């Protein structure tokens, strides 16, 4: 999409809510970027949900910032580590709590009060 906002940037990257193979889902990402993504995490949930997410209690960051918010409860998610353009991934199947850090939508954001914009955590 030439441009993007960094919450559809969140959603391209880190929103799955059916799962698929890392070689095929990496490819977009890939492309973007013009690299090979080391790793990724893919969370099976959908955007609406993980944008929930936004509305429970705000904590800290790793970079230090306190508009981070951690998951209610696990999902499942892929976790796709590098083993360009012809990048190849293993995948390892996970249930883990996250953290996103969330920010006020930008203008071509769905009208949430919170958007997710980066996957801070998965613990």
């Amino acid at each position: 999409a030439k441009r993007l906002t960094k919450a559809h940037w969140f959603e391209i990257q880190h929103i799955q809510p059916s799962p698929l193979q890392c070689n095929r889902a990496m490819s977009g990402i890939n492309n973007y970027t013009q690299h090979c993504k080391h790793q990724n995490t893919f969370l099976h949930d959908s955007f609406q949900n993980v944008a929930a997410v936004c509305d429970l209690l705000s904590i800290v960051c790793k970079n230090r910032r306190h508009n981070c918010h951690q998951s209610s409860k696990p999902v499942n998610m892929t976790d796709c580590r590098l083993t360009y353009p012809q990048c190849r991934y293993s995948a390892a199947a996970q249930y883990k709590f996250f953290i996103v850090a969330c920010d006020p939508p930008q203008k071509s954001d769905p009208p949430y009060k919170l958007v997710p914009v980066h996957l801070d955590s998965i613990l």
